[PDB]
């Protein structure tokens, strides 16, 4: 249930993506926390905010005495929520170089909830900064998650559409369809103990729509290529999530998404949705961004 997550975008891009996301549904909770005042003023859909008093050493000097104090601002609000998902764009000062130290801490102070991390990686066309603070960011988070075991992460790419805009639209779009598999049907339908096992589920996530129309491996198969979220090169996963307007054949589906351990299936009247969990996190696509520095730095 949506009530259950609350969003901690840290940053601009974070915030956009929470922003966005509450512009197609308003049932989620957010605290969105940044340096700038100006980005949180100019948010559309901000119930809650906090301001702390591109360079991620600054941004990081600013908020370290105010760790506490912005996991407290959560938990006052929101202890009722039992996932917390935090939310970044990596490239950026304060979301690459809050984010880590802010999820490791929360993660330690409160065990029983579970966490998770939506990060962007930039464009290759971006700079060298840029890509030192999104593999900064990565690792931070690998180092205090025990390589990203502890929380469930959505990996997403700016490599994949021309404009951030349109990764934001379509992130919000797949996950508020994600957690609208439960939406009453007959007659199978996939149950909310089951959206709450995916949402828990740890390490990457993956979300895909496909066409009713082609043959099921073809759609699936264009899904991934075009896919929001960073390529993955493993075939398991740990829990599967169907949820498709027809009758489909799973063994396909499993064929083209991966194999999982676990699978809950169900119909709906509108979409044909997938939702791979537990997936190993996706290095050699983020480990791609130190082919783009030497390049980079050879430049130079």
């Amino acid at each position: 249930m949506k009530n259950k997550i609350v969003f901690a975008p840290i940053g601009q891009g974070g915030g956009n993506i929470v922003d966005t996301l509450l512009g197609i549904c308003g049932d989620y909770n957010a605290l969105f926390i940044n340096t700038s005042k100006k980005d949180l003023d100019s948010l559309k859909h901000a119930k809650h905010t906090y301001h702390i008093p591109k360079e991620r050493k600054k941004a990081v000097g600013y908020a370290q005495t105010y760790y506490k104090q912005i996991i407290a601002q959560i938990m006052e609000k929101f202890s009722s929520c039992d996932i917390v998902i935090f939310v970044a764009t990596m490239a950026g000062g304060a979301g690459s170089g809050i984010t880590p130290p802010i999820l490791g801490l929360a993660k330690q102070m409160y065990p029983n909830k579970h966490f998770g991390f939506v990060g962007v990686l930039p464009k290759a066309t971006e700079d060298i900064d840029e890509h030192m603070n999104a593999i900064a960011c990565w690792n931070d988070i690998m180092r205090s998650t025990n390589e990203g075991k502890d929380i469930s992460i959505y990996l997403l790419d700016n490599n994949k559409r021309e404009k951030e805009s349109d990764i934001n639209k379509e992130f919000a779009t797949l996950f508020n369809d994600f957690m609208n598999m439960s939406e009453s049907h007959a007659e199978g339908v996939v149950d909310e103990d089951e959206i709450s096992k995916l949402l828990t589920m740890k390490k990457s996530n993956v979300i895909l729509e496909f066409d009713d129309k082609e043959d099921i491996q073809v759609a699936l198969a264009k899904s991934l290529k075009e896919s929001i979220f960073a390529e993955y090169t493993t075939n398991t996963c740990e829990f599967m999530g169907i949820s498709t307007t027809r009758v489909v054949d799973v063994e396909a589906i499993k064929s083209i998404v991966g194999y999982p351990r676990r699978t809950f299936k169900g119909y709906n009247s509108k979409k044909n949705i997938v939702v791979a969990t537990g997936i190993e996190p996706q290095k050699t696509t983020v480990q791609m961004m130190n082919e783009i520095i030497e390049d980079k730095m050879k430049q130079r």
